[PDB]
C-alpha cells in the first residue's frame, strides 16, 4: 500500500472546498502540506486553520491556469521539503448556460483553470517525482460531468472530459515510462462546496460585460441547488479519495449511484443512438 | 432529410483531407461553399481545384485559434451568400509523446485549434443559425480519439474528448433551444489524411526550442503508420457524413469496428476497474 | 508506346475541367505546356500552379473560335519550346432547350467554339506535327452527345456529332497520308466540370436579348444537376485519356456504362425505326 | 397518313436535283409550293416550269445561311398561301481533301449552308408550325455521310452528322412539345445531280486563293465518279421521301445497301475498336 | 441559561488548538475576546482574522506560568471591556518518556503552565468575577489524563489530576462563598491540535542541555500520532464545552469512550487492586 | 516477599509524624537509616534516638524542593552504606482556604515539597535503584486528599492528586522499563502528626504578608481538629506501609473507611454529575 507519513503533498483549489478536505486528511496522515490556491484570502485562512491543527504547512498564492507560478510551486514545494509525493491537481471553476450564449473569455476562463491547471501539474511535478525513485503519486479532480454531457454546462463538461482522457493516458504513459509514480481520477457528483460560487476567482481580464442570459441565469440556479444538496460532504470525499491512492485505484466515483446515467450514455455511443436524456 | 441544394456550407481546415472532400462532397449536392484554412496555399489550391469542378465556392484564411477571424469568416459568408446552412468545425491538429515530456505550447496548440476553434464556431455561427428559421447543422469532428485514451496521445486525446462532451451538450442545448438547428459529432478512425503532418501549421509564437523526445518521436512514427494504413479514405467520410446529416443523426461513426475497444474502455469506467491496455 | 516525357502538350480549355486536368496529367509526366482559354483569370490561376510545382508552362489567352488566335497560339507554342507533339482540341460550351426556340447567336457560338474551335486546331496544328517527322497525337473532346441524341440539347449534340465524325475522317486521312501523326476522339459523359456555366464565357457579341424559355431553363437545371454528381471526375478523365494516347487509341470511352443507349440509337438507325423516346430522368 | 393536296410546300435548293424533285412531285399531289435557292436563274426555270405545267408557285431567291433571308422566305410563304405544312431544308454544298489541307473558309462555308441553313429553317418555321394546330412536318437532308466518316470528306461528313443529330433532337423536342409536327431525315447515297459542284455557289467572300492540293484534286475526281454513277435518280429519291413523309417515318434510307458500312461503324464505337476501312 | 452575547471571555492559549476554537465559539455568539498566548505570531493571526470576520478582540502577548502576566492581562480586559464573564485557562504543555528520565525543568515547565497558569488564573480572575455581581464561569483545561495515568507521560498526567481537583475543589468553594460565579472542567482525548509540538514554545531557560532518551522519543512519536488522528476536531470541543457552559455542567468529557478505562482505574483504587496494565497500543 | 533486614531506607519528613514513624519501624526492622528533614532540631532528635537504641542511621538536613540538596541526600545515602532499597518521599506541607484567596506563594510552596520533592526523589533515586539490579521500593506519601477533592483545601488536594498520578504512571513505567524496583503509593486520612502546623517550615521567600482571611482561618480550624482526632497513630500508618510494601501492594489506604466518599466522587465522574457534597 502506499504510505503517507512523513511524506509531501502538493494541494491546489486548497483554501476551500475538497482542497482544504485533502490538507486535513493529508495532516491526520502525517504528510507535510503545501497549499496552492489563486483566493488570497481562503489561503491564508486555511494555512492557519491547518497550523492551528498541528500541520506542518507552507502556502504559496498560484494561479494554476499559468505555467511560470505552477513551476513556482514546485520550487517552493521542494525548498521547503525536499520531495513531493502527492500531487492533487483539484482546482476548478465553472460556468453554465446553452453553449452558444457563453463568451471567449467564459471558454478561456474555465480551460484554463480545470485543463491548463491539470496540464501544467503533470508537466512539472511528473519530471520531479520520477527523478526522485519513491513511490508518488497524482490524482487530477475531475467530475461526473468528465463522464456525462448534462444539458447547459457545456464548457464545464467539455474541461473535464479532457480532464478524464488526459489521466487515462497519463496512467498508460506511467506504466510505460515505469517507475513508482501512478495516478488517479476523482470523479465525485454535487457536494457542498464553493464550487458554485467560482465567479469570485474569475479574473478582471476575462470578465464579461454582457449580463446573463435567461439560460445562465438558469444553469447558476440549478448548479446552486444541485451543490447545497449533496448528501455526501468534501470530508468524505477527501476520505474516499485517500482510501483510493493507499490501494492506487485509478477510477475514483465518490458518488457511484452515477453509474446508471453514465452507462446510459455509453449505450448511446454503443448503439450510434442520438444522445437520451434522462 | 436535410436538404442541400443551393444551401450554404462553411467548411474549416478545407485545404485538406476531410474538409477538402467535404467541400467535394457538398459541391455535388448543390450547396455554396465558404471555404477557411489557416494554410494559404492549400485553401488557394482548393478553392481553385473546386472552381475547375464547377462549384461556387469563396475561400477564407482563417486561423480558427483566433475568435476574431472566426467572427470575420462568419461575416464573409454572410456578404457573400447571406445565409449559412451548415458548418463544420473541422480544423485540427495533434501532438503526442509521454504527456509530462510535452511542452505548454503543445497544449495551448492543440487544445486552440480542436477545443477553441470549435467552441468559436459554434458560438459564432449558432446564433446566426437560430436567427434564420430555417434548417440548419453544425457537425464537429472529433475522433475515435474522443471515445478512447490511447498512450502517448494525452493531448490530443484530452481535446477530442473535449469535443465529444461538448458537442453532446450542444445537442441538448439546442433542443431545449426549439428550432431547426441540430448537431452532429465525426468520430474517425485513422484516414490517410496530412494530420501527422500537423506540424507544417504550428504557428511560430508555439514552436517549440527542445529536440523531440524518445517517446515523442516513438509516437509521431506511429501516427504516420496508423494514418497512412487507414483503409478508408477522406472521400469515404465525407459520403458517410453527409448521410449522417440527411438523417440528422447524432454519432457518426465512420469506422464502427472501434466500437469492440469502445466498449473495453466503457467497461473500465462502469466496473472502476484500472485502464485495460487492448 | 507513344513518349510524353520531355515532349510538348498544347491544351484549350485548360483553365478548368478536363483541360486544367490534362494539363496536370501532361506536368506529372514531364511534358512541357502550352494552355490556352478565353478565362483569362482561371488560366492564369491554372498556370501559376502549375509552374509552382515545377511545370514548363506558357499561358496563352486564346478565343478558339477565332482562326488567327489558334494560329498565335501555335506560334507561341513554338516561340516557346520548339515544337507540338500533343494537341488536346478540348474547349467547348453549350446551350439547352427546344431545338426552335434557340436563338441564331446560339448556334453561331456553340458551333464556333465546339467545331471551328477543333476546325481550327487541325487546320493549325497537323501541318506542324506532319512536318517534324515525330511522334505525334491530337485528341478532339465530343461527348457521349455525340453518339446520341438527347432531348433539348441539339445544338450541342449536333456540334459533338461533327467531332465524331471529322475526327473518325482525320483518323483515316493521317494514315492515308502517311506519317507518325494520329489521333483520338474523348466521349465522356457528364462529369463535374464549369461545363453547365459556359454563358460565363459566351462573347457579348453573341448575347441573347431576349429572356430564357421555359425548356431552356429546365435543360439547364438538369445539365447543372447531372454534371455536378458524376461520379468519375476530371482527374480520370485525364488519366484514361492519357492510357488510351500511350496505345495511340481512337475511341474513348470513359463511361463505358453508356453504351446500352448508344447501341439502341444504332439499331434505331440499323432497323430504319423512329428514334425510340428516351427514358424519363 | 400525313395528306399532301392543296397543303403548302417550302423547298430549299429548289433549281436542281432534290430539290427541284421534291417541287415536281410535290406539284404532282397538289400542293402549293414555295421554291427557294440561291442561284436565280436555276430557280426561275423550275418555278417557271411547275407554273406553266398549272401549279401554285412562287420563288424566292434566299440564300439559306442568312438568317434574315430565311426569314423572309417564311414571311413570303405566308403572304402567298397563309400556312406551311412541309418544309424541306435541302440545300447543301461539299468540299473534299485531307482535312488538315482545308481551309478555314471551307468550313464556313460547307457548315455555313449544311447546318446554318438547316438550323434557320428549323429556327424559323417550327414555331410557325406549331402554332398553326394542324398537321405539318420538317425534311432535312443529310446523307450517308451523316452516318458515316468515309476519308477526304471530313467538312461534308461533319456537317452532315451534325444534321442527323440536331433532326433526331427536333424529333424528341417536337414529342416533348406536343402537336402534331413531326420531322424526317433523309439520307441518300450518291446520285446524278449538281453537287460535284457546288462550288458553282460558294459565295465570293469565302473564295479560296491557293490552288487545290492533290488530295482536293483526288476527292473532288472521286465525286464526280461517284455521283455520276448513282443507280437512282432525283425523282426516285422525291417519290420515297414523300412516299415516308406520308408514313411519319423519320430515318430515310433510299440506298439501304449501305447499312451494312454503318454497322460496321456501329460496331467500331460499340467496341471502342480503331475505325475500320471497309475498303 | 447562561447568556454569551455581549459578554466577555479570555481565552489563554488562545494562538492554537481549543483556545482557537473557543474564540471563534465565543466571537459567533457576540461576545467579546481576550485572547492570550506566548506564541505571538500564532495569537496574532488568531485575533486578525476573528476582527476580520467582525469579532471584538484584543490580543495580549501572555505567559500564564508568570502570575504578574496574567494580572496584566486582567487589566487589559478590564481596561478594554470593562468586565470578565468567561475565563477559559486553558494553556497547557507536555513532556513524556520514563518518569525518572525526565529533568527538573520538564517538572518546572509543565507545571508552570499547566498548574500555576490555572492557579494564577482563578487567583486574578475569581475575585474580579465575585466582586461583579454577575453570572460567571471558569472553565479549566484538563485531560482523560487528569482521570487516568498512562505510561510515559507522568508529569503531563501529574499536572492534569491537579488541574483536575483543583477545579473540583472551587466547584464546592464557589458555592460556600455564594454568588453567581461557576467553573467546569473539561477533559478531552486526543483530538488534532498543536500540543505534541510543545516544545516550540518552552522558555529557553527551561531547556535540556542532554540528549532526549529512547523512551523520550517514543513517547514523543506516539502522542503526535495519536493527536493528530482524533476523530474530534477543536471546533467539536468547542461546540461541547460552550454547551456545557449553558447548563452550568461541572464534567466536561468531550470523549465519553474514555469512560471504560476511567471505570477501570476507580475499581482498581476501589478494591484496593494494583493498577492494571494498560492495554497495547 | 520483600525483605527489609539490613537493606537501606531513605526517609523524607524524617523528622515527625509518618516519616519518625517509618524511621523507628525500619530500625525495628534492621534497616540502615538515612534520615531527612528540613528542620534539623527535629531531625537530630530522631537521629540520636534511634541511634542511642543501636541503628545504623546518618542524618541529613534537606529541603526537598530544592533538587540540589535531594542529590546530595543520595550522594550522603551511597557514601555511608552503599545501596538505597527504600525511600519514603514523605515530607509534606499545606494550606488552605477559598481557593482563590491563596496567593501564588501558598501554591509555590505546597507544590515545592508535596510535588517537587517527589519528583526530585524519583528523578534522582529510581536510576540508582534501577543500576543496583536488586529488589527495591518507592513509597510516596499521598493522602485520601489525592482521592477526595474536600473543600477549602484545593492547593493541597491538587498537589496529592498529581502524587497520586505521578506515582501510578510511576507504577507502569517501572514495569515497562523493566527489573525489580517497584513503588506503592500511601493515601491515609486524618492522623494526630505536626502536619496541622506546617506553616512552621515555610520558607521565607514565600511568606505571606496579607492577614488570613475568614475562610483560610476556618480551614486551619478544621485542620487542627481532623488531625488532632485521627483514631490511628503514626506508628500504626508505619506498621501497615511496612505491611503493604512486603507483599508489594501499591495502594495503601490506611483508613479504608473513606472509600464510601471514594465511589461517590468517581460516581460523580463516570455519570459527568456536579460534584456531589457528601455533607
Ligand atoms: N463540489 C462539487 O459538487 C464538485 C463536483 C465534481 C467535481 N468538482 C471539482 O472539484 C474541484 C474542487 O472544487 P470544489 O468543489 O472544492 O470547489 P471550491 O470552490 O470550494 O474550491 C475550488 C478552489 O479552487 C480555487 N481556484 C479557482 N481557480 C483557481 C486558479 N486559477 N488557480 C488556483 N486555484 C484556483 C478557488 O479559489 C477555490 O478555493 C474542482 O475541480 C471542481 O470542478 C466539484
Ligand atoms: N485523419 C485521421 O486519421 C483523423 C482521425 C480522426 C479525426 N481526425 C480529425 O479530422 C479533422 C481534419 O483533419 P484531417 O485528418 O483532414 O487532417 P489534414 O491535415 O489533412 O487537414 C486539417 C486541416 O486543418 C488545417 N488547420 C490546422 N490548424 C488550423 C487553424 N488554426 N486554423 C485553421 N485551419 C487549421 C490544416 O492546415 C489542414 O489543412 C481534424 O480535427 C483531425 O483531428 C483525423
Ligand atoms: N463535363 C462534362 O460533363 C462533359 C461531358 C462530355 C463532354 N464534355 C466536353 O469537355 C470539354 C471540356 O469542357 P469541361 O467539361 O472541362 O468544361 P469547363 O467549363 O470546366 O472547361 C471548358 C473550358 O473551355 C473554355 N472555353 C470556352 N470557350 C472558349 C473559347 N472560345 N476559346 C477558348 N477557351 C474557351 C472555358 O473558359 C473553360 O475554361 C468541352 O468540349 C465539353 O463539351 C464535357
Ligand atoms: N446528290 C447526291 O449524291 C447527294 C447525296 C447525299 C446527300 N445529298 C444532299 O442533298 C441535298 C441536295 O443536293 P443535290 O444533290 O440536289 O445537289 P444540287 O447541286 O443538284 O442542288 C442543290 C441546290 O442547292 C442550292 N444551294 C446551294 N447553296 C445554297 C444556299 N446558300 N442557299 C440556297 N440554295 C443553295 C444550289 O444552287 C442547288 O440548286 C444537299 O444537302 C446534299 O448535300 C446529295
Ligand atoms: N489536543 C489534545 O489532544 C488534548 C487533549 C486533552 C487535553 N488537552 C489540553 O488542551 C489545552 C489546549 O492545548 P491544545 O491541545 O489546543 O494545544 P495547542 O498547542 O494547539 O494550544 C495550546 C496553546 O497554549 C500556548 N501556551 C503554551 N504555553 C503557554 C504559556 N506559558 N503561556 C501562554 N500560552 C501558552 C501555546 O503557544 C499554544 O498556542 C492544553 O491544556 C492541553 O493540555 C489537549
Ligand atoms: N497527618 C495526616 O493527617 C496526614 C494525612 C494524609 C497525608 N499526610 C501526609 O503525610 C506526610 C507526612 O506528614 P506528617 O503527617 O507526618 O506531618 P509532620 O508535620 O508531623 O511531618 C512532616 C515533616 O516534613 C518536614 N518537611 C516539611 N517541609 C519539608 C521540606 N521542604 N524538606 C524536607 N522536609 C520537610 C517537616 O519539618 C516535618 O518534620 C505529608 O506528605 C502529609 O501531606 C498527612
Amino acid at each position: 500500500m502506499f504510505e503517507f507519513d512523513g511524506k509531501v503533498a502538493v494541494i491546489t483549489g486548497a483554501g476551500s472546498g475538497f482542497g482544504r478536505a485533502f490538507a486535513e486528511k493529508g495532516a491526520s496522515l502525517g504528510m507535510k502540506l503545501v497549499l496552492a490556491d489563486v483566493d488570497e484570502g481562503a489561503l491564508a485562512r486555511t494555512v492557519d486553520t491547518l497550523r492551528a491543527a498541528g500541520a506542518e504547512v507552507i502556502g504559496v498564492r498560484t494561479d494554476v491556469s499559468n505555467g511560470a507560478q505552477v513551476q513556482a510551486l514546485a520550487d517552493a514545494a521542494l525548498e521547503a521539503f525536499g520531495k513531493v509525493h502527492l500531487l492533487f491537481n483539484n482546482a476548478g471553476v465553472g460556468a453554465g448556460g446553452f453553449l452558444w450564449e457563453s463568451s471567449a473569455n467564459d471558454w478561456a476562463w474555465v480551460f484554463g483553470v480545470n485543463v491548463m491547471g491539470v496540464a501544467h501539474g503533470v508537466r512539472v511535478f511528473a519530471p520531479i517525482m520520477l527523478g526522485q525513485n519513491e513511490a508518488a503519486h497524482i490524482v487530477n479532480t475531475a467530475s461526473v460531468a468528465g463522464l456525462l454531457s448534462p444539458p447547459s454546462m457545456g464548457i464545464y463538461n467539455a474541461s473535464k472530459h479532457a480532464v478524464v482522457s488526459l489521466t487515462e493516458t497519463l496512467y498508460h504513459d506511467l506504466r510505460n515510462a515505469g517507475g513508482e509514480v501512478g495516478c488517479s481520477l476523482l470523479c465525485p457528483a454535487f457536494v457542498p462546496t464553493g464550487i458554485a460560487d467560482a465567479e469570485r476567482v474569475r479574473p478582471e481580464a476575462l470578465r464579461n460585460e454582457a449580463q446573463p442570459t435567461r439560460s445562465q441565469l438558469a444553469a447558476d440556479r440549478q448548479l446552486q441547488r444541485a451543490v447545497r444538496s449533496g448528501k455526501l460532504g468534501a470530508t468524505d470525499v477527501a476520505t474516499l479519495t485517500f482510501e483510493a491512492i493507499a490501494e492506487r485505484r485509478f477510477y475514483i466515483l465518490t458518488h457511484p449511484a452515477i453509474l446508471a446515467t453514465v452507462r446510459l450514455r455509453h449505450e448511446d455511443i454503443e448503439l450510434q443512438r442520438n444522445p437520451t436524456d434522462p
